[PDB]
């Protein structure tokens, strides 16, 4: 197995994969590693399984469908492993915890989001449908644009957004479109 967190790419107290050499902190997968099961298989495992089972899953979808989807047990994991994604990204810093807003010139968000809400979200199981998810998860970079304004700042939320969408669409098996 790797000898550094996939998620996060530091070393420390890490649990391994016991069907792929990825490697992971107790908190950075998510869900959090389970606490006993021998083998263990990280999230990464659990996606390839499911479409191994239903080779046709990835086919193309609209989004709009995805969208009104119920959280059942797949999808579910489809958000997780879609949110850790994002959490892969260095970039995903900024947008963790959560935000205040004192700049001149800006008013803060109606509704602030951050990642570790939307994880606290997911282990709750507050979402019904993968919209609640999505919505949230658009909201934090929206929240970010409309905020920094003119500021080169913005570009970090456009940047981590690109994560989450291309995830999205090959988590979800989106159509691909021009
Ligand atoms: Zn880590
Ligand atoms: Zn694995
Ligand atoms: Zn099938």
């Amino acid at each position: 197995n790797s000898n550094i967190c996939e998620v996060c790419n530091k070393w420390g107290r890490l649990f391994c994969c016991d069907t792929c050499p990825r490697s992971f902190h107790e908190h950075c997968h998510i869900p959090s590693v389970e606490a006993n099961k021998n083998p263990w298989s990280c999230i990464f495992c659990r996606i390839k399984t499911i479409q191994e089972r239903c080779p046709e899953s990835q086919s193309g979808h609209q989004e709009s469908e995805v969208l009104m989807r119920q959280m059942l047990p797949e999808e579910q994991l489809k958000c997780e492993f879609l949110l850790l994604k994002v959490y892969c990204d260095s970039k995903s810093c900024f947008f963790a915890s959560e935000p205040y807003y004192n700049r001149e010139g800006s008013q803060g968000p109606q509704k602030p989001m951050w990642l570790n809400k939307v994880k606290t979200s997911l282990n709750e199981q507050m979402y019904t449908r993968v919209e609640g998810f999505v919505q949230d998860m658009r909201l934090i970079f929206h929240n970010h644009k409309e905020f920094y304004r003119e500021d080169k700042f913005t570009r970090l939320g456009i940047q981590v957004q690109d994560i989450f969408e291309k995830n999205f669409r090959n988590i979800f098996a989106i159509q691909e479109t021009s």
